[PDB]
């Protein structure tokens, strides 16, 4: 079967050829297509794109930072990759709780969406509601009951854990490759602690767009041939999602094309 | 280009051939595939499936019922197609409001997601947050901040309004054809009141499944060749979403194959 990365490259090509001009929130232009989806297998391989070197270090370190529930930018930068407000970390572990400061103790406050997902998987794997949501902090004060930016739906069958990420919008050049790796990793972690094997990672987008200044660099990435995806190994038996450490993970066989800078 | 309905038929075929056995909430079995998407054009045509006669009357009447905000089953059945609790209608127009009884006056109570969508479209068409959500009433008392069942994201570009429906799960045999028509109609209505032309309707699914007792009837539907989609006409200029009446709509050129009963 065809290499998974061909879906991404195909989507980039489609946007360049059929995308419509549309400005973002800051009046910056993009080429846009509404409604996209791709499926990346997680069975014996990890979807870390190869037509450009993906910043794996930033992916892994940022995810661990989210899982910590931290809202302190210093804790992330300290890792080489500062109150940020109610960001993903806080929303994932203390959903619904009122935000104070990055030092406040939110134990038992709000809903722990993440642990709930893990709890639901081990208490009722057939459940159709294993869903986790995240908002753009910016939208919270904007209106009553603002819509989420993204949602993760997990699915279990035949001892395999799959995940579908639906994002309101997707920055195809910069954000997508990074997020494919990010959520594929989250699925690997959750599958590990729940004794399941990773299945598929489905990435679905609303406004899939390419920023004008990324067009030239993307046209070049498209000339590159994907190399077999690497493998992600967890060289340690972990029991709680909170116990994972960067050292517990090891990417193997990652042979990417040169780094590509996107403005 | 290929008839749009071929996506649905193709998805049915894929589930029958690759779907995995999985039980629903009641222990009833299904053939399931996680992660699906299809795109139906709404430009000069309406996606009312033809490989089986779809219950258009029920679609149109149910949608008008939702838009009314009604929670009285009698109001719908009276149309030939009774407190139901906080169902879609109530959630769409009084989102967040505490439910009492189908007679209570909820004016100004809760968030009117529907009108907000319409308001956002006419005040900022580029917005990436034109989202509306709905929950299964059943999940509300179940836990704090339960996940939604479905969400509608609208998108505007070049004077065309598109909509993407993401559903936690999809009953491929019974619910999907009906819902494709339902949300395609909603997009037509919203586009009409906002002076935009209908663009695309994107249907995305989490657990896309076929109930065991529908397999045989679906295998037969698959032997049928789709006929050109009909057209939906709005023979009246309407200004508010609440003013639409069943008579305002007229399906033309609908030449479907015989009705197919699904248990």
């Amino acid at each position: 079967p065809p290499h998974g990365e061909l879906q991404y490259l195909g989507q980039i090509q489609h946007i360049l050829r059929c995308g419509v001009r549309k400005d973002d929130r800051t009046g910056t232009g993009t080429l846009s297509v509404f409604g996209m989806q791709a499926r990346y297998s997680l069975r014996d391989e990890f979807p870390l794109l190869t037509t450009k070197r993906v910043f794996w270090k930033g992916v892994l370190e940022e995810l661990l930072w989210f899982i910590k529930g931290s809202t302190n930018a210093k804790e992330l930068s300290s890792k080489g990759v500062g109150d940020l407000g109610p960001v993903y970390g806080f929303q994932w572990r203390h959903f619904g709780a009122e935000y104070r400061d990055m030092e406040s103790d939110y134990s038992g406050q709000g809903v722990d969406q993440l642990q709930r997902v893990i709890d639901t998987i081990k208490t009722n794997p057939d459940d159709r509601r294993i869903i986790m949501c995240a908002w753009n902090p910016r939208d919270l004060p904007l209106m009553a009951l603002p819509p989420c930016h993204a949602l993760c739906q997990f699915y279990v069958v035949n001892s395999e854990l799959s995940c579908q990420l639906y994002q309101r919008s997707g920055d195809m050049g910069l954000g997508v490759p990074f997020n494919i790796a990010s959520y594929a990793l989250l699925t690997y972690m959750i599958a590990h602690i729940t004794g399941l094997k990773p299945g598929d990672f489905i990435h679905t987008l609303g406004d899939a767009h390419i920023y004008l200044n990324h067009i030239e660099p993307l046209k070049i990435q498209l000339q590159r041939e994907p190399r077999p995806f690497p493998k992600l190994r967890i060289l340690r038996k972990v029991e709680k999602i909170d116990d994972f450490k960067a050292e517990d993970f090891q990417i193997e066989g990652y042979n990417p094309h040169p780094t590509i800078k996107m403005e």
